[PDB]
DNA sequence: GTCCGATCAACTGTAGTTAAGCTGGTAAGAGCCTGACCGAGTAGTGTAGTGGGTGACCATACGCGAAACTCAGGTGCTGCAATCT
């Protein structure tokens, strides 16, 4: 409690080892779920009036020691990687209802989403940042999900050991969604990895977006 | 250590005891070589035990391949509805 921070509310273990990520999905007529997620893979949801009556699994990961997860208040859904190399969505009221999104060949490392529309930005530690509408996966059928369902890669950064350069390539790609994959994991330069991924979220600059490398390299669009 | 000089016998003048080998027929020393009898010597042997290394058989390990099982791709009609007519 921010009025009252001496004391917490509750203090239920809940996980095995260190919680990586928590999220809360937010709603107009249900009951405000939050989601967890920790080293020893579990993702869990689960509501605050009472953990030991409501908690959830939606997953068991291979232990991983990045996992982003957010939550796409437009559709209702989370949104996170599955530790490895796939995009997947989650229903908070239907956790069985797993949709992967997108496919990479390296690891998920940042996601980003907004209040004011759908559209999903994710980035790759192989520097790779891809677009997709993710409540095209959701709101429409099951039957032709592998080919219906598209992403778009906004940029890559890439590197050279010997010329030492960042060369950002302004270059579109489009990947379908591959939806028997395997994970992969493609060892890439250190700075290049992508660290975090945001939309701005007001409707003046609802089309606006930031990204990050590790090395410092950030970077903002006006999608016009 | 040495000094005097008495004194058994050293080294000095002639008067009287010792072999060697002849005639032999002979038994006496000193002896030789084969043989036998036990003690000791040369030395490989007779049980008996400690250690080691060889051989067989196993299972444990990974790594590549083989088939298993799960979960979701893909075929094709037609019940039902909508575009063109």
């Amino acid at each position: 409690d921010l009025t009252d921070p001496e004391v917490p509310s509750f203090y239920d273990q809940v996980h095995d080892s260190y919680i990586l990520s928590v999220s809360t999905a937010y709603s107009d007529f249900e009951d405000t779920v939050v989601s967890t997620v920790a080293v020893d893979g579990y993702f869990y949801i689960f509501n605050p009036k009472d953990i030991a009556t409501t908690k959830t699994t939606v997953s068991r990961f291979r232990g991983s020691n990045l996992v982003p997860v957010v939550y796409c208040p437009q559709i209702y859904s989370y949104i996170y990687s599955d530790g490895a190399s796939s995009l997947r969505a989650v229903p908070s009221r239907a956790a069985f209802a797993v949709h992967p999104l997108v496919s990479r060949e390296t690891t998920i490392t940042a996601i980003g989403v907004s209040r004011l529309h759908p559209m999903v930005l994710a980035g790759s530690a192989d520097g790779s940042l891809i677009i997709t509408n993710a409540a095209r996966r959701l709101l429409h059928g099951i039957k032709n999900s592998s080919a219906t369902q598209k992403s778009l890669r906004l940029w890559k950064w890439d590197y050279s050991i010997k010329d030492d350069k960042y060369r950002i390539d302004s270059s579109y790609e489009v990947y379908p969604l591959t939806v028997n994959d395997v994970s992969k994991a493609k060892i890439d330069a250190h700075g290049i990895n992508i660290t975090c991924t945001k939309w701005n979220e007001t409707s003046a600059g609802g089309k606006c977006y930031a990204f990050s490398n590790s090395a410092g390299l950030l970077t903002l669009e006006y999608l016009s």
